[PDB]
DNA sequence: TGTCTTCAACTGCTTTCGCATGAAGTACCTCCCAACTACTTTTCCTCACACTTG
Protein backbone atom coordinates (compact mmCIF):
# COMPACT_ATOMS: atom_id res chain seq x y z
CA UNK A 1 0.00 0.00 0.00
CA UNK A 2 2.84 2.35 1.12
CA UNK A 3 4.81 1.81 -1.88
CA UNK A 4 1.95 2.33 -4.69
CA UNK A 5 0.69 5.20 -3.09
CA UNK A 6 4.26 7.09 -2.77
CA UNK A 7 4.64 5.86 -6.74
CA UNK A 8 1.33 7.76 -7.10
CA UNK A 9 2.67 10.81 -5.32
CA UNK A 10 5.97 10.26 -7.35
CA UNK A 11 4.17 10.47 -10.41
CA UNK A 12 1.92 13.57 -9.61
CA UNK A 13 3.86 15.88 -8.39
CA UNK A 14 5.85 16.87 -11.36
CA UNK A 15 2.23 18.29 -13.10
CA UNK A 16 1.98 20.73 -10.07
CA UNK A 17 4.92 22.06 -10.81
CA UNK A 18 5.43 22.63 -14.43
CA UNK A 19 2.87 25.93 -14.34
CA UNK A 20 4.54 26.84 -10.97
CA UNK A 21 7.68 26.91 -13.14
CA UNK A 22 6.22 28.68 -16.52
CA UNK A 23 3.34 31.01 -14.62
CA UNK A 24 6.19 33.36 -13.15
CA UNK A 25 8.95 32.12 -15.22
CA UNK A 26 6.67 34.22 -17.64
CA UNK A 27 6.67 37.37 -15.92
CA UNK A 28 10.31 37.14 -14.55
CA UNK A 29 11.80 36.93 -17.59
CA UNK A 30 11.96 40.34 -19.01
CA UNK A 31 13.34 40.88 -14.92
CA UNK A 32 17.12 41.47 -15.26
CA UNK A 33 19.89 43.76 -13.74
CA UNK A 34 20.52 47.51 -14.94
CA UNK A 35 24.24 48.73 -15.73
CA UNK A 36 23.34 51.04 -12.75
CA UNK A 37 23.03 47.78 -10.39
CA UNK A 38 19.26 48.41 -10.10
CA UNK A 39 16.64 45.74 -11.32
CA UNK A 40 14.75 46.74 -14.11
CA UNK A 41 12.48 44.80 -16.11
CA UNK A 42 13.55 44.47 -20.02
CA UNK A 43 10.52 47.14 -20.74
CA UNK A 44 12.89 49.47 -18.15
CA UNK A 45 10.33 49.92 -15.40
CA UNK A 46 12.30 49.14 -12.26
CA UNK A 47 11.24 46.42 -9.56
CA UNK A 48 14.44 46.62 -7.71
CA UNK A 49 16.87 49.42 -6.61
CA UNK A 50 19.49 46.62 -5.50
CA UNK A 51 19.59 42.76 -6.22
CA UNK A 52 18.33 41.79 -2.90
CA UNK A 53 19.16 45.00 -1.18
CA UNK A 54 22.69 44.67 -1.55
CA UNK A 55 23.98 43.54 -4.90
C1' DT B 1 -34.68 59.00 -10.57
C1' DG B 2 -30.20 57.11 -8.99
C1' DT B 3 -27.20 53.38 -6.93
C1' DC B 4 -26.43 48.78 -5.00
C1' DT B 5 -26.21 43.09 -4.19
C1' DT B 6 -26.39 38.04 -5.10
C1' DC B 7 -26.41 34.00 -8.43
C1' DA B 8 -25.93 31.46 -12.36
C1' DA B 9 -24.11 31.11 -17.10
C1' DC B 10 -19.86 31.59 -19.70
C1' DT B 11 -14.28 31.59 -20.48
C1' DG B 12 -9.83 29.42 -20.28
C1' DC B 13 -6.53 26.17 -18.32
C1' DT B 14 -3.87 22.83 -15.37
C1' DT B 15 3.69 18.36 -17.42
C1' DT B 16 7.67 17.79 -21.09
C1' DC B 17 9.58 14.98 -25.01
C1' DG B 18 10.05 11.16 -27.83
C1' DC B 19 8.73 6.18 -30.17
C1' DA B 20 5.13 3.72 -32.78
C1' DT B 21 2.03 3.69 -36.50
C1' DG B 22 -0.61 4.43 -38.44
C1' DA B 23 -5.47 2.91 -38.83
C1' DA B 24 -10.66 4.03 -39.64
C1' DG B 25 -15.49 6.00 -40.13
C1' DT B 26 -20.56 5.11 -44.06
C1' DA B 27 -25.59 6.14 -45.47
C1' DC B 28 -27.28 6.11 -50.11
C1' DC B 29 -26.08 4.44 -54.07
C1' DT B 30 -24.08 1.88 -57.70
C1' DC B 31 -22.11 0.33 -62.06
C1' DC B 32 -18.91 -2.72 -62.62
C1' DC B 33 -17.75 -7.13 -62.18
C1' DA B 34 -17.64 -12.32 -61.88
C1' DA B 35 -20.87 -16.27 -62.76
C1' DC B 36 -23.81 -20.39 -64.52
C1' DT B 37 -26.18 -21.69 -67.87
C1' DA B 38 -28.26 -21.42 -72.10
C1' DC B 39 -28.69 -19.62 -76.32
C1' DT B 40 -26.88 -17.91 -80.45
C1' DT B 41 -23.14 -17.35 -84.41
C1' DT B 42 -20.17 -18.36 -88.92
C1' DT B 43 -18.33 -21.48 -91.95
C1' DC B 44 -18.71 -25.52 -93.71
C1' DC B 45 -20.42 -30.14 -95.18
C1' DT B 46 -23.42 -33.45 -97.56
C1' DC B 47 -27.55 -35.24 -99.66
C1' DA B 48 -32.22 -34.64 -102.40
C1' DC B 49 -36.87 -34.37 -106.27
C1' DA B 50 -38.90 -33.84 -110.96
C1' DC B 51 -39.41 -34.33 -115.61
C1' DT B 52 -38.45 -36.93 -119.00
C1' DT B 53 -36.71 -41.71 -121.47
C1' DG B 54 -38.02 -45.72 -124.08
Amino acid sequence: MAGREGLIDTAVKTSRSGYLQRCLTKQLEGVHVSYDNSIRDADGTLVQFMYGGDA
